[PDB]
């Protein structure tokens, strides 16, 4: 009866129950630990909500959609066996107020998606999609789906450490490096003498540190590194001094390390290398008046620096003076936690009478940029971090999708596997069957090719599938064979390496073949949880002419209530991490949003991509769409004598009407305008020719963004000629471009704080390359912080100026780069 925890773990893609590879019981007691928060929840939603999980939101619907609806009234036609008719009905109307217009729900057509519940029609998702794009809101009166199919299964010593010595089973002179951590800060180090580096090296040292047993805080990590000489670090690990059960460490350590290919979230992790026999390992032992104004002015200056501007000695000291003002500003909150000197019992006393009394914190509007900050790897206190997911307890689902990403990604920087943050991505995760969909694959992604992580996100998942239902379980089983079986003819394929002929023939035979075998005739499509795929369209499905050969791969739609005849087309990439990829884009979602705040709709394309396993995941392909380069191709030909008038051209020649030309030249200049801003501010401007898209309809929009004389971004002649210019000129068209830019990138610099810790976090979790503290302060310059919105603007139309001035030079130059 236990093959339902064998099942977890094939879902999981690791299995939780192995304890080959600790040292302690914190993962054992992080599972026990988390089915109290499991059984909670599932126990407090309601059975029908969470069956039907209406994706809703509670925002005001921006400028650009009223002005599209016509006078107050919606049209929604609603289908019953084949008798459509359509009704007019009220943004304010509810799906209640529909269903007695004429127990029955309503369902879209093709999607498994509901619209139900008491909020208006004009805030459902779905809802605004339509209307963005322009379509008409079909839907079929369905029976509501059965919960039961959800249903569930039921000291005053100064601190020492002695040093044994390192051993490794292969393989010039070595020392050991002890820090206690605390936050990225080092309280205290001690190094070993330097032996020569040789298979085994022994020093039996104790290494007396100047802090004592007291002084130590809760998620202190003992680091202990390995360098030799001119010095370098060649391995790293880490061991909690006190533990999960708030009990100092104790005894004998052998300790299997990382090694190594600046901040990097690997470095962080509790765990140790599970390979024990290519691994260093280690061998230690554990026995053991109120304030004048010009420093008002000061504190304040202080207070509305960014994010990553360094703190002084003399703004911390000043900062934890004037604790109680500094507490009056939220602000103030991440600036004055990194004042406190952690390695110091009474110092920590004195934050926590601080935090008894944040009545101004609690009573504060969530701000998500403030929030994050106290969740990264510069706070390290359980207490501070909570006060962070206390914060983010208010989010309406909608916006928990939102951050989703980067808040799993902020687990990385927890020292223990229990975790108020963990605690909160579960609970809403079995509270919605969305979140949860998604959270589970954000999961598994870094479960697959993450060992630094896998031990603990894995606790989390296993806790997260015992309680999403019996529905979720069969369709995630599904959604992996799919995946698993498909991954398999992708490595395969590859293997077979320009695209012969004979092997679209090996494709389409081994398609032909998994049809009957094993194949799930129908599944969820991971990146869009509303679609499900059945059978496949094997004369669609092909390999690209990419040298990584990717899997472009075509399918039917499961549902027949589906109102199209479309195919669902998914890429099935190998070669290449795109765990980096989903960062970006769920960035450019972000920045939608933000845009959305202010009525503005820049027409980004952020398609479905999500990372399945080891350097391997897929893609959504958007409909109607091609290549920049092909469309200079098609015309110029191969080398590449880039013609300023070529996709103006194309643009006409896919415009079936003059009606629709207007509207597709005026979605080009609105997501030109976006993805401008975007990857100026995300430093993924300068761009090859063949890595920017367009759909026929006027959609710009740039791809493979995992792929990483000098150029700002892409604005080059061809563009501009869709623009009523070139060299130097000025359309209406460009007026309105800059009009766009402009105000896009003011529109973010109202958000650097935000954006700022979004990227310091992506680099760290998601970039494991450079990443260094001159890496990170590239957005300060991107944003120019500090200057004002006079000054910003004259820089952001400088970059401008610097395109215009630059034409063809470097897309040529990637040419003489790339193709030859
Ligand atoms: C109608 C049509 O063709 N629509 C498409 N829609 C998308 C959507 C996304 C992508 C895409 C995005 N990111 C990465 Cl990393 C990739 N990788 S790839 O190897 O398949 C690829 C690398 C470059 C290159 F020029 C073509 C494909 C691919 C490609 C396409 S094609």
């Amino acid at each position: 009866s236990q093959a339902f925890q064998r099942q977890l773990t094939a879902l999981i893609g690791y299995d939780v129950t192995d304890v080959s590879n600790v040292h302690d019981d914190e993962l054992e007691f992080t599972r026990r630990g988390l089915v109290t928060p499991r059984m909670a929840e599932v126990a407090s939603r309601d059975p029908k909500l969470y069956a039907m999980h209406p994706w809703v939101t509670s925002k005001p619907l921006p400028e650009y959609l009223w002005k599209k609806i016509a006078n107050n009234c919606i049209f929604i036609v609603i289908h019953r066996s084949t008798t459509s008719q359509t009704i007019k009905v009220s943004p304010d109307d509810t799906p209640g107020a529909i269903l007695q217009s004429f127990d029955f729900v309503l369902r879209v057509c093709g999607r498994d998606e509901y619209l139900v519940g008491e909020t208006p029609i004009k805030n459902f998702q779905w809802v605004r999609h339509c209307l963005k794009n322009g379509e008409e809101i079909h839907v079929v009166l369905d029976t509501p789906p059965d919960p039961a199919l959800d249903e569930v299964r039921k000291c005053d010593r100064k601190f020492r450490v002695k040093i044994r010595g390192i051993d490794i089973p292969v393989l010039l002179t070595v020392f050991v490096e002890a820090n206690i951590q605390h936050g990225q800060q080092v309280l205290c180090q001690r190094r070993t003498s330097p032996k020569p580096f040789t298979e085994e090296v022994l020093w039996n040292v104790w290494l007396e540190f100047s802090i004592k047993i007291k002084d130590l805080p809760k998620g202190a990590l003992l680091n202990l590194q390995i360098y030799c000489g001119k010095v370098q670090l060649l391995y790293y690990v880490n061991l909690l001094l006190i533990d999960h059960r708030f009990l100092l460490r104790r005894g004998e350590y052998v300790l299997h390390m990382w090694q190594i290919s600046s901040f990097n979230a690997d470095k962080l992790t509790s765990a140790t290398n599970p390979d024990k026999e290519n691994s260093m390992s280690i061998s230690i032992l554990l026995d053991n008046a109120e304030m004048p104004n010009q420093l008002r002015k000061q504190l304040e200056a202080i207070i509305a620096t960014d994010p990553l501007n360094p703190l002084t000695a003399e703004d911390k000291e000043l900062l934890w003076h004037f604790r109680y003002e500094s507490l009056k500003h939220p602000k103030a909150y991440p600036k004055l936690f990194s004042s406190v000197k952690w390695g110091q019992q009474e110092i920590v006393a004195k934050t926590y009478q601080l935090l008894a009394r944040r009545e101004v914190w609690d009573q504060s509007a969530l701000d998500v940029g403030l929030t994050m900050q106290l969740l990264d790897c510069n706070f390290s206190d359980e207490n501070v971090r909570a006060i962070a997911v206390q914060k983010l307890e208010s989010l309406e689902d909608d916006d928990v999708l939102h951050y989703l990403l980067q808040l799993v990604q902020a687990v990385k920087f927890e020292p223990y596997h229990d975790s108020a943050l963990a605690r909160f991505l579960l609970k809403r995760g079995l509270r919605n069957k969305r979140i949860g969909h998604f959270l589970f694959w954000f999961l598994r992604s870094e479960i697959a090719q993450s060992r630094h992580y896998q031990q603990r996100f894995a606790v989390i998942l296993e806790a997260y599938l015992r309680g999403c239902g019996t529905a979720m379980l069969h369709d995630f089983t599904q959604q992996v064979q799919v995946i698993e079986m498909l991954q398999k003819v992708t490595l395969d394929i590859k293997s077979l390496s320009d695209v012969s002929s004979q092997v679209i023939s090996q494709l389409k035979q081994k398609l032909e073949n998994l049809q009957n075998s094993q194949l799930p005739e129908s599944f969820r499509v991971p990146y869009d949880p509303g679609l499900k795929a059945g059978a496949l369209a094997i004369e669609k499905c092909k390999v690209m002419a990419s040298k990584k050969k990717p899997l472009w791969l075509e399918f039917k739609c499961a549902d027949p209530t589906a109102l199209s005849n479309e195919t669902i087309g998914i890429i099935f990439k190998h070669g290449d991490d795109l765990r980096q990829d989903m960062l970006i884009l769920q960035i450019l979602r972000i920045m939608e949003s933000i845009w959305e705040t202010e009525s503005l709709d820049l027409c980004l394309l952020p398609y479905g991509c999500i990372s399945t396993g080891d350097k391997i995941g897929m893609i959504e392909i958007v409909k109607d769409a091609t290549t920049i380069a092909k469309i200079q191709q098609s015309t110029v030909g191969n080398t590449g004598a880039f013609k300023d008038e070529v996709l103006n051209h194309w643009l006409k020649e896919k415009s079936p009407t003059e009606e629709k030309f207007q509207a597709a030249v005026e979605r080009f200049v609105y997501s030109c305008a976006g993805y401008c801003v975007a990857t100026f501010v995300l430093g993924i401007g300068d761009r090859h020719n063949d890595n920017i898209m367009i759909t026929e309809t006027g959609n710009l929009f740039h791809i493979d963004f995992g792929h990483i004389e000098r150029v700002p971004f892409v604005l080059t002649p061809d563009f501009l000629f869709v623009m009523g210019t070139s060299g130097k000129k000025t359309s209406p068209h460009f007026q309105k471009f800059q009009d766009i830019c402009v105000k896009a990138y003011l529109a973010l610099r109202h958000h650097t704080n935000l954006l700022i810790i979004l990227f310091s976090m992506m680099l760290m979790t998601g970039m494991p390359q450079l990443t260094s503290k001159e890496d990170i302060e590239y957005i300060r310059d991107a944003l120019t912080v500090g200057k004002n919105e006079e000054d910003a603007k004259k820089y952001f139309l400088d970059q401008i100026e610097v395109c215009r001035d630059k034409g063809w030079t470097v897309q040529f130059n990637w040419f003489l780069h790339l193709v030859l």
